[PDB]
């Protein structure tokens, strides 16, 4: 009877592993968020389908009482103790080792390092353990940040539906990356979000920038007028065939 | 009684007009417009408000009964021979001699020269004769090319207000345009409408492009990508 614990800040993972865990013989499982989720999560924590933490504190008092922890899509990081005491799996929305950090789908759009789903051990390093399985997604030319992050999200829980029996019966794929690749810090994200009006690029480019940083419903990349005006900036996109 | 015409394919130009030639005395308005309004004017058509008529072929045929003509966003051109017979004055979302012709607002956008309504003498050639009045309008950075015509459009109407009784005494401005200006064709139009992924721009560019060719509902600037799949472009802003 295993005993898991799964971290996550996002209502549409949270939905999708209650349902492929809740399938399976033999687990017990808590579920957590974080504190910055207190009402995006005010039904299931009234409920307790879920439960705040802060793991930057108490992670390590999880040690001791689980089997297998899983991070998706979660505000926090894991202490290292618990993550070299337990085995912690993430399940990540880019194709390590490109783009890890902050918004891998972004960053992709833009300097074209594949994108994809990644579900790996954790290790005290940021999207940085051995891999379990991964898979890249394509990038179409009528996509933006949203379409991109959607088709990542769910190749993430066809993923983890993929292996998570071979993760139960501890046996499964340990690959290591084959090389460090490249990460991009939050403060990397938010000089990007400032167009420079006389920066000089192709349309291509722009039109990349642009979707790139079209995410309904954020307001993300801007500029500053003559006049001072702040105007933000989205883009539209429609195949038409 | 000043027997006059207004030709218009646009409701909202049609009710303004109703309102404004409505309110003054001796005047005998008709209205007509397109037979592609047909459908979209069926009700006005029923109650006679406007009617519609084919300028190409007999437009002449209005020759001899009107002391007067207006034009105010119609798809048609009045024959020249109708034009030569009375007085006729076109109400013209550009300002004029700039960016004649196709989408005014779009070009100015892009190109810079002003942008406005005009209220001109109708002559053989397009977007041409003696100005009346116009007026600039302001593109601020965050407009696209709904917004700008949504705003030379209301100026029209207000400038209409403001000539009328002159024109309606026979007695208003006219001056010349200080040039040529120049004109922008379908062609010139539709190739603006293909984007080149390769061609080099600044930010400021490639962002007044996109604005330029946002105007819903429609859908005008479009890539051919690497599938050949054609993808449509817009733009949207928002002043925070
Ligand atoms: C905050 C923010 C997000 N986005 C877009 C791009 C992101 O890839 C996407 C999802 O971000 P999110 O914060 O909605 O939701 P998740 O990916 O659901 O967020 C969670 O998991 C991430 C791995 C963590 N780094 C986040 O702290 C955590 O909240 O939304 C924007 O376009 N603009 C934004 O300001
Ligand atoms: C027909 C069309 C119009 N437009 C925009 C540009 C024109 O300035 C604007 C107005 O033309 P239109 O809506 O044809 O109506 P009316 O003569 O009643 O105003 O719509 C497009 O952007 N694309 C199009 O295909």
């Amino acid at each position: 009877m295993k005993k898991i614990f799964v971290v996550t800040d996002n209502r549409t993972i949270l939905s999708d592993f209650k349902n492929i865990i809740g399938s399976k013989n033999d687990v017990q499982v808590d579920y957590f968020c974080s504190f910055k989720s207190q009402t995006s999560f005010a039904k299931e924590i009234y409920n307790s389908e879920i439960k705040p933490i802060d793991m930057k504190k108490n992670g390590n008092d999880l040690i001791g009482k689980y089997d297998l922890g899983f991070s998706c899509h979660s505000k926090q990081l894991f202490p290292a103790k618990l993550v070299n005491s337990v085995l912690c799996i993430n399940i990540h929305p880019g194709l390590n080792p490109y783009n890890r950090g902050w918004f891998p789908q972004v960053f992709s759009i833009i300097n074209k390092l594949p994108i994809g789903a990644t579900i790996h051990v954790m290790d005290e390093e940021i999207d940085h353990g051995d891999i379990i399985i991964q898979e890249e997604v394509e990038v179409n030319s009528f996509e933006n940040s949203f379409d991109v992050y959607a088709k990542v999200q769910k190749k993430e829980v066809e993923l983890f539906t993929k292996v998570i029996d071979d993760i139960l019966n501890n046996k499964f794929t340990r690959i290591k990356p084959n090389s460090e690749g490249n990460y991009n810090s939050i403060h990397d994200y938010k000089n990007m979000c400032e167009i420079d009006l006389d920066k000089i690029v192709t349309m291509r480019e722009a039109i990349d920038y642009l979707r790139a940083m079209t995410h309904p419903p954020y307001k993300n990349s801007y500029f500053i007028d003559e006049h001072g005006n702040k105007v933000f900036v989205a883009l539209e996109l429609e195949k038409i065939s």
